[PDB]
């Protein structure tokens, strides 16, 4: 039994949180969606990988930050 282990999100600047992901049969890699859940900041980004294309990392940043870059 192992369904109570908390993992660690690989931070890369902004604090993003996972709310939901999407899968595609035509794509080998899954679609992970996150969102900058900072004090007052509510940005939502989408991490999708273009399969049909020669490895295309299409990322859509919905919203603008309002807390500057962390230290
Ligand atoms: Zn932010």
């Amino acid at each position: 039994v192992q369904t109570t282990s908390e993992v660690d999100l690989l931070d890369d600047g902004y604090r993003w949180r996972k709310y939901g992901q999407k899968v595609v049969k035509g794509n080998p890699y899954p679609r992970s969606y996150y969102k900058c859940t900072t004090p007052g900041c509510g940005v939502r980004k989408h991490v999708e990988r273009a399969a049909t294309d020669p490895k295309a990392v299409v990322t859509t940043y919905e919203g603008k930050h309002n807390h500057d870059l962390p230290a």
